[PDB]
């Protein structure tokens, strides 16, 4: 397991989203759905010139997997995955501008839920979890597990997990008074008021 240092604005981002007096935290959701649909677009768009990039699995969607006895909330995308470069450099090097647009946004009236308008959406996941876990898998790279407990830090290993195929899961690892988003009306509710017309299917597990 290798440790890195989150760049200062990204820490920043980070403590605000941890520490800003915001009721409405459901957004999380709806955040992490669109990056897992704008991950399925691209799979899709390369597959097109490159049928073959479809080899590590046809199928194209978003599985909600809530787990009380864990308590986490797994979000589940085959879309084209993240490799090592992306997970390390690329995505914080884009997330860099992203974060201190939206900080100027925020000064000037803006609200904590248009953060996806910045492309920093994924960090809204600090909003409900303690903890957050990445398992990712792209065509041209080896498994991968990200994660962070915030506090400046993040960590990449390769995953010895259950190997994906293709695509990403977060793992939302919930503060103790966010649970309700492990229940099955809770979830279903979010859904249709945010992420309605994803063009993806996206399936509630239910325990
Ligand atoms: C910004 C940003 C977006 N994301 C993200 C999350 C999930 C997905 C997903 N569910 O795939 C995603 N997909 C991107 C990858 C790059 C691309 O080309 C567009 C789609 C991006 C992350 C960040 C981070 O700074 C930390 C991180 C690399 C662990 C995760």
């Amino acid at each position: 397991m290798e440790t890195f240092a989150f760049q200062a604005e990204i820490a920043q981002l980070m403590s605000l989203i941890i520490n800003t007096f915001y009721s409405n935290k459901e957004i999380f959701l709806r955040e992490l759905i669109s990056n897992s649909s704008d991950a399925l677009d691209k799979i899709r768009y390369e597959s097109l010139t490159d049928p073959s990039k479809l080899d590590s699995g046809k199928e194209l969607h978003i599985n909600l997997i809530p787990n009380k006895q864990d308590r986490t909330l797994t979000i589940v995308d085959t879309g084209i995955g993240m490799t090592k470069a992306d997970l390390i450099n690329n995505l914080g090097t884009i997330a860099k501008s992203g974060t201190k647009a939206f900080m100027e946004a925020l000064q000037a009236g803006a609200d904590i839920s248009m953060i996806g308008q910045f492309g920093v959406g994924f960090y809204s996941a600090y909003l409900v979890a303690e903890k957050v876990t990445v398992i990712t898998k792209h065509n041209d790279d080896e498994q991968y597990a990200w994660e962070s407990s915030a506090g400046g830090s993040f960590t990449v290993r390769t995953d010895t997990g259950e190997p994906m195929g293709r695509g990403t899961k977060v793992i939302l690892h919930l503060k103790e008074d966010q649970t309700e988003y492990l229940e099955e009306r809770r979830i279903k509710e979010i859904v249709k008021k945010h992420s309605q017309f994803i063009g993806y299917p996206i399936t509630l597990f239910v325990e």
